């Protein structure tokens, strides 16, 4: 050690670590990046479970983020900010199993609670490095511990042949499942609260955290959860057992391969090889044509999502739930004709029932029917302008509106604390058209306090915003309630109840009551849809 | 012997009565023979022309009823009685009204032809809410009514027999309107402006005679007041006809001709008995004898008819009750009575459904249940009570309504359409009733201008207003005053704007789309399901 700053070593159960003392707005933060919680997952290891990381000697660096499991990366519109900014931002790797945590300067004197984050990308993709995870902000100015790690995503994190040995299935979520276990026994060591671990996490990011609520083992390792944007239930988030064999199978003739041999074969092809066919197993249109998500495999999910929320006892679970303003447009771009960044996208009737069939491939011709009906403005069924934000309220809505309304819904009932908000605030610094809102990802920056960086452009109102949702969401991590125990003046967050479906409004106002998470067409998807395949 | 009270008709002399209206005396002719009496070996089939008769017949009492079930839900209550006979019920029964102005008009003046409602089931041109007193002195119109046979003896069919070849009650109302271009001239109507209005039944039959190519020759205008020859009530098909009247038959104990024989050897009353009896189903609508599609009369389906049809020199007159289904609630429908506040439970609703959509599977009850449904306050009763009525309301009058609207218009006619929204003070039925199937029929007539009858003084212009809707469009087409800028003005119903006029005490207000939403899963959705 000797010359060292000294606050910035830290030894957790694997050894040593040299952290890094990173300039933030109001003050100094520290934090300790890359470190690995996990053998890395190459090799003979690949698809299989993580294993502990074993003990490293000497000081390990953490001074810098650490390699980015490897993913697609996404091409379809070069050099725009709007999708740079969730690519990968570190080499490509097959050796990801890293997390980072960012702590208070100097680390505090009480045990602080925990806040972790767990990233999305539709679980093809995705990294806790991109610049709007970081937990800078945080760290200082609400005095959190926050913590994220990597998880493996595509193929080697999800492809499964259900009942094998050798590629058991989830393994992604198992990755995410190591690092909280990881938190429990180290974070302490940073002066963390073991005993007050909030999970916070983003489209499939919060679909984990979901499953980790509905998943035993995971359970005993947090306390509160925070679902932006995403359910465990719901079109996208899992696939059946015979569905992942079937699509692994697929995949792996693709490539050109009794379950060790097939495996076996898989494993011998290089990384970039699989990413490049991972899309291809679904030639099928489909916006979330993503192939390998969680399996349901009897085991990590001991049954659907949709079961074990309709079954479960949330007596003890306080969650926070929300969505945004306009959670389809931005999928509108990836693959429903007539939709571009570069223009208004008005769509033609004929482009409007031809986009639900894509956006709703699941669904028969009769449901697609019904669909285009519920969404059609009988007063201007032609008008462009309308059609255009019709189908993006279908993609949105089923995806992800609805699932989170179910979700809240059903726990509420039974027994849990529930908190829901929508998002309304479009960023001053969006870099997508007017047409697409509040897109599905844009409240991320806010909570994660990137506003308070002077070098961002933000709006002084934005700066205010960001300072307020921080509180939100920390008080929450506290106390399991958003609100200010002390200030009361500013207007209360009610619990959504089945009885009064009360959430807020955020936006630059103070916080507005409404009641009703789209109620009657949420009936439509979650109620009436199912049984029109009764048929 | 009052020169103005006489006249003759190509059947001969009538001598008619000279009514007092408010602000002025009318001359009426009720009970005039158009058809010889369909009885005896002339029941269920096509009217003759009356014979002609000797001397001055007397015409001035309302006639007979056409044999009918009387309603005794809610015996003394004036909001059913005001529907029952109000004379003699008699298979003889085929006799037209004339009401005119006192002097008779000078030049010919356009006719408003009335045609009752009653579900083809029950009514009277003779009731008290159809006089064509007020309409014939303040508006100076001819206004005629006719009886026409209404259930077993209007409607019941063998169809593609010869003795009993269904439509009937139909045929009777084409052979007065024959009548009106034969001898309205000598009261001083114009043959050349006959327009025809009617509410419920009588609006689906003012809509079948426009579906009719032989009747077309005989009108030139129409409103249909809450009723369409299309949706599900209003037509049966050949097939369900004859079913329904062989189950008549033997439900009396009865080759078509040698039923039909048995039938006609037959009390009228004795066939009113088991009218109720060929749709046991629960249901509202089980009444069984109705129009039926026929190849001839009707030459094909309604739907397919108005879906179809060259509506080109066409003007139409169309609107619904701000509350169409509230009445029939309270005809079998567990949980509502005019007696309590009808606030209902869910189970109830749902129930409620599966009786007021009979033709309803188990997934579109499923269907019209969730799309019903105040997800916010999925258990209030009042909630549920209001949907219910919603239900039943859009279902047979509203939607059927809406769509008409849409194909006249897509197909050329020239439509208005309306939404009535208030609730007379004199009304009898419970508030949450609102405004109920029925009660617009007496403002239209002019009622409230009778000051013993104890309408407000703001009802009282507000008939004057419906009034000159109504006969404007008799004259010309267009409901608006012709002598009347800054009103504003009553549109056109357009499929691409879809305008509407509130009807109430306040001055016009035009909406669009007339339960767009709502109609669209009933006119499109339901189908598909089915
Ligand atoms: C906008 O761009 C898309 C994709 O290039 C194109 O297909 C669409 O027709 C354009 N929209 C219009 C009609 O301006």
């Amino acid at each position: 050690e000797g010359r060292e700053d000294p606050q910035l070593l830290v030894r957790v159960r694997g050894g040593q670590l040299r952290g890094i003392r990173l300039k933030a707005p109001g003050g100094p933060v520290s934090a300790f990046l890359g470190i690995p919680f996990a053998e890395p997952p190459v090799g003979s290891r690949r698809f299989m479970p993580p294993e502990p990381k074993r003990p490293w000697s000497g000081v390990l660096d953490a001074t810098t983020f650490q390699n980015v499991c490897y993913q697609y990366v996404d091409t379809l519109y070069p050099g725009f900010e709007g999708t740079e900014m969730w690519n990968p931002n570190r080499e490509l790797s097959e050796d990801c199993l890293y997390l980072n945590v960012w702590t208070p300067y100097p680390r505090p004197a009480s045990p602080t609670p925990v806040l972790i984050w767990i990233y999305g990308g539709g679980f093809y993709s995705g990294a806790a490095s991109l610049d709007v995870y970081d937990g800078r902000f945080l760290a200082q100015v609400e005095g959190a511990v926050l913590v994220s790690m990597n998880y493996r995503v595509g193929t080697f994190g999800f492809l499964a042949l259900p009942g094998s040995r050798e590629a058991p299935g989830n393994v992604g979520l198992l990755d995410q499942r190591l690092a909280l276990q990881w938190v429990q026994e180290n974070i302490a060591a940073f002066g963390g609260d073991p005993m007050s671990v909030t999970l916070f996490g983003e489209s499939a990011g919060a679909a984990s955290v979901g499953m980790h609520i509905l998943s035993l083992p995971s359970r005993s390792l947090f306390h509160r959860a925070v679902l932006q944007s995403g359910t465990p239930n719901g079109p996208w988030a899992t696939v059946s057992a015979g569905e992942a064999r079937r699509r692994a199978t697929l995949l792996a003739r693709l490539v050109g391969c009794n379950d060790t041999e097939l495996i076996a074969c898989l494993r011998t092809r290089p990384a970039q090889d699989l990413v490049d066919h991972e899309w291809h197993v679904l030639p099928q249109e489909s916006i979330f044509r993503f192939s390998f998500v969680p399996v349901v495999d009897g085991d990590f999910l001991s049954d659907t999502p949709e079961a074990l929320i309709n079954t479960g006892d949330f007596q003890d679970l306080q969650v926070l739930v929300g969505v945004v303003k306009d959670e389809g447009s931005y999928f509108l771009v990836y693959g429903v004709p007539g939709f571009s960044k570069d223009n208004e996208s008005l769509i033609s009737r004929a482009q409007f029932l031809a986009g639900v069939r894509i956006g709703v491939p699941q669904a028969s011709d009769l449901a697609a029917e019904a669909v285009v009906l519920h969404y059609t403005d009988w007063l201007h069924p032609e008008d462009p302008t309308h059609l255009r934000d019709a189908m993006s309220a279908v993609v949105g809505d089923h995806n992800v509106v609805c699932p989170v309304a179910q979700l809240a819904g059903r726990l509420a009932a039974q027994g849990a604390r529930v908190y829901a908000y929508i998002f309304e605030h479009r960023a001053s610094t969006l870099t997508w058209p007017l047409w697409m809102g509040v897109p599905h990802g844009y409240e991320i920056e806010f909570i994660f306090g990137l506003p308070l960086d002077p070098s961002l452009n933000y709006t002084t109102e934005e700066r205010i915003f960001a300072q307020r949702l921080m509180k939100y969401w920390t008080n929450f991590a506290r106390t399991g309630d958003p609100n200010d125990p002390r200030d009361s003046k500013s207007p209360q967050w009610p619990p959504y109840t089945t009885a009064a479906q009360q959430y807020v409004s955020l936006n630059l106002k103070p916080l507005e009551v409404r009641r009703g998470l789209r109620a009657q067409t949420c009936a439509f998807w979650n109620r009436f849809l199912p049984k029109l395949l009764s048929a």
